[PDB]
């Protein structure tokens, strides 16, 4: 994320990391969002390779030990049935992976809350996106998780022709767009945390930004909205 602030130490603990094999060694790709001790909620695109995937809990610092980090694989990969790598302006930027174990819950390893179905957000409204994704266009992933405050752009506003037009759909959550703070590559699949009655809900999977950059003005980061997607995710989870 470009312009956030380092996260305190798993003041998020349902983001996940989700790093695939290079050589003998591991990259982070993507975040994701822990939401069932063995199902992890990330972006479709993130998956498009046919990689070897694992998720990361409890993660902090990318290359350092944090203590509470825990590792497993990904057994299953379900990704939206009408995803479209060639048209992510379509939607349906969303995949669910069902881990090889169940995690450990605990202080750093907590479910995420996702929004009753059909819930979309009043315009400007307070949102948080996290994630180790590069800190500038065409930059560096982050070594801390980072954070920015990113609030919400309605759909109105966010289809109209000085941000993002008709590239935008309902079924998604513009946030931002100041050209200061935003997602960025990394950031991906990774979380857009909204405070809903007391309670921070993960309403967006981060899924793309400009060709012009990450953080540009009029055009904020956009998210799968998580609150369309409620039936499939359960569907998803009960039959597998
Ligand atoms: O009402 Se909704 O979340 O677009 O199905
Ligand atoms: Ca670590």
């Amino acid at each position: 994320v470009v312009g956030g602030t380092e996260a305190q130490r798993n003041s998020w603990p349902s983001q996940i990391s989700l790093q695939y094999r290079s050589g003998s060694s591991w990259a982070h790709t993507c975040g994701g969002t822990l939401i069932r001790q063995n199902w992890v909620m990330t972006a479709a695109h993130c998956v498009d390779r046919e990689l070897t995937f694992r998720v990361v809990v409890g993660e902090h610092n990318l290359n350092q030990n944090d203590g509470t980090e825990q590792y497993v694989g990904v057994q299953k990969i379900v990704v939206h049935p009408y995803w479209n790598t060639d048209d992510v302006a379509a939607g349906y930027d969303i995949a669910l992976l069902r881990l090889a174990q169940s995690v450990t819950l605990n202080s750093y390893v907590q479910l995420g809350v996702l929004p009753r179905a059909g819930t979309i957000l009043a315009n400007n409204s307070p949102c948080y996106i996290t994630g180790w994704g590069l800190t500038r266009t065409n930059g560096q992933l982050a070594q801390t998780l980072q954070q920015a405050y990113l609030p919400t752009v309605d759909y109105a506003i966010c289809s109209s022709s000085s941000y993002w037009g008709s590239t935008v759909k309902n079924s998604m959550v513009c946030a931002g767009g100041d050209g200061v703070r935003s997602g960025c590559q990394g950031d991906s699949g990774g979380p857009l945390h909204c405070l809903v009655n007391g309670q921070y809900a993960v309403h967006g999977v981060t899924s793309f930004v400009s060709r012009l950059g990450c953080n540009v003005t009029r055009k904020p980061t956009v998210f799968t909205r998580v609150s369309a997607y409620i039936s499939w995710i359960n569907n998803v989870i009960a039959s597998n």
